[PDB]
């Protein structure tokens, strides 16, 4: 009798694909974008305190899945993928399974990229394929600022998952959790990818080289992305989609390159990467799988790619349709040359290799990037030494993990 679902999600594809769907099935999907990142986890937390309002089905990041499924709020559907190892990259696969169960399935992967607008480096006199180190992205940095003192060679207004994700580009492993989830482990003050990285994001705050009023994911972040005032994003592999979407005034004027690394290394980390998972609380749940299955397993996945999202499935990397991409569709249909005919999967399937491994997140990701701000803020926009901040974040953090039940050690 369910001819409706409700759908929580902010990938920009979701709403081709439903549609799609739609068509395909006659089932109505509802879905909404209620927030990108934490803004979507806040409602979705409220939801499920009150017992009432959530979605069938939502969005929720690789990183975010530990907190949901350990607090029993995702529908474990385990018995329904079977197979489904073989069909999905390693990363993502064991990103969705928690203490032995499936409660999610991966949608994309976000193996990071360094994305420039070629226009703009240009001008500033920069080669924005020559950004090797993370000594050349600073002095970058310096050339794109001379341009005036609107432009900068990106925006961080201070963001938890690009931290995160530079720690593990560097090296670093700050979380650990064994023993079925119960122990965990906090070192984000001495591991050294964290130190590494905070060196280098230091000195760009002390000179004033990062753009720290925008915020991701608002209009003035795509603004800026239009009118070249933010030059570059280190970002994940989703990117694409976005930029064509919501930054379309600048087709043809940016190129991906590979992520520069500390010392020149290859070295790669993920940045986002998303799920879709059916609520436990959804009276809805065959409706709600059966959605996620197309989406993110049958002809969904096609679609998916074709609009500007990088794969979480094997079969993928090696279709004709991601290797030989240039063109990617924006939500009407419509070719968009984003990148002035590069392939840029060639360099976005190398960045997806160059990925460290081991990298682990929180078993609480969403209360901790969610205070992350609480700790770091002042140093984005003030004059707080990173690494005070993040001593005082990592302290909050063991606090809050033994008072949730978790052995926490430093
Ligand atoms: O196409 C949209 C993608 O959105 C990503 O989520 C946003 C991203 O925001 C970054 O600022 C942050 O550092 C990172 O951790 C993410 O939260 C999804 O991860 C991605 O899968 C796409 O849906």
């Amino acid at each position: 009798n369910v001819k409706e679902i409700d759908v929580w999600a902010w990938d920009p594809s979701l709403k081709q694909i439903a549609a799609d769907y739609e068509k395909k099935t006659g089932i109505k999907v509802n879905l909404k974008n209620v927030g990108t990142n934490t803004k979507e986890y806040t409602q979705l937390d409220n939801a499920i305190e009150a017992g009432s309002g959530a979605p069938d089905v939502a969005q929720i990041e690789y990183y975010a899945l530990p907190q949901y499924a350990i607090k029993g709020n995702l529908l474990d559907i385990t018995d329904k993928t079977s197979g489904y190892e073989d069909f999905y990259n390693p990363g993502p696969w064991s990103s969705v399974q928690i203490d032995g169960k499936v409660y999610a399935l991966p949608i994309d992967a976000g193996p990071m990229a360094f994305f420039y607008n070629k226009e703009i480096f240009d001008k500033a006199g920069v080669d924005g394929e020559k950004i090797k180190t993370w000594d050349d992205y600073y002095e970058a940095a310096k050339k794109i600022h001379a341009l005036g003192d609107e432009y900068y060679i990106t925006s961080d207004s201070g963001d938890a998952g690009f931290f995160d994700s530079m720690t593990w580009l560097a090296g670093g492993k700050p979380f650990q959790t064994t023993n079925n989830g119960k122990d965990v482990t906090i070192n984000l003050t001495g591991d050294n990818g964290v130190k590494e990285f905070e060196k280098f994001w230091q000195k760009l705050l002390d000179e004033k080289l990062l753009d720290t009023k925008t915020v991701g994911w608002s209009e003035d972040w795509f603004k800026g992305m239009q009118d070249g005032t933010i030059a570059s994003l280190l970002t994940g592999a989703w990117m694409p989609g976005n930029l064509v979407n919501s930054a379309p005034a600048a087709a043809g004027k940016w190129r991906v390159a590979l992520m520069p690394t500390p010392n020149g290394e290859k070295a790669n980390a993920e940045n986002g990467g998303s799920s879709l998972a059916v609520l436990k609380s959804s009276p809805k749940a065959q409706a709600a799988y059966d959605f996620i299955e197309y989406v993110a397993h049958g002809d969904g996945v096609k679609t998916h790619v074709e609009t500007g999202a990088f794969p979480a499935d094997k079969a993928s990397l090696e279709a004709d349709y991601f290797k030989n991409a240039t063109t990617i569709k924006n939500s009407d249909g419509k070719e968009i040359d984003y990148f002035g005919g590069q392939k840029y999967n060639e360099v976005l399937a190398q960045a997806s290799a160059d990925v460290l491994t081991g990298y682990q997140f929180l078993p609480f990701e969403v209360k901790a990037r969610g205070v992350f701000g609480d700790y770091l803020g002042k140093s984005y926009t003030g004059n707080q030494p990173l690494s005070e901040g993040v001593a005082a974040w990592q302290k909050a953090l063991i606090d809050y993990g033994k008072e949730q039940g978790f052995t926490m050690k430093e």
